[PDB]
C-alpha cells in the first residue's frame, strides 16, 4: 500500500484548482483523469446549477477542465472535484 492512489494524497495539495480530462460519462457523474489509476467522479449537480440530463452537455469525452479538488478517497480509490467550486474559488 501507500502506492499511486497514496502518492496523490502526498503529491497534490487539496483544493487547488487542476486541468484534468473528463475520459468517461455517465448520467448521474463524469470521471476525470487526474492521476494515473485514480479518476473523479463529479455529480451532475456539480456540473451546473440548471437541468442537467447527461454531463455531455457540458463535458464529454475528452474534455480537458480546470476542477477543484474537493476529496480524496485513496482507500476506495476515488476522488473528489466539483466545477461549481472551482468557478467558486
Amino acid at each position: 500500500q501507500e502506492d499511486p492512489w497514496r502518492h496523490f494524497a502526498r503529491t497534490h495539495a487539496i483544493g487547488q484548482i487542476v486541468p484534468g480530462k473528463v475520459t468517461k460519462l455517465v448520467p448521474f457523474g463524469a470521471f476525470v483523469r487526474v492521476e494515473e489509476g485514480i479518476e473523479g467522479l463529479v455529480h451532475i449537480s456539480e456540473l451546473a446549477e440548471r437541468h442537467v440530463e447527461v454531463p455531455d452537455q457540458v463535458v464529454a469525452v475528452g474534455d480537458d477542465a480546470m476542477v477543484k479538488v474537493i476529496d480524496i478517497d485513496l482507500e476506495r480509490r476515488r476522488i473528489s472535484l466539483s466545477l461549481k467550486q472551482a468557478n467558486e474559488d
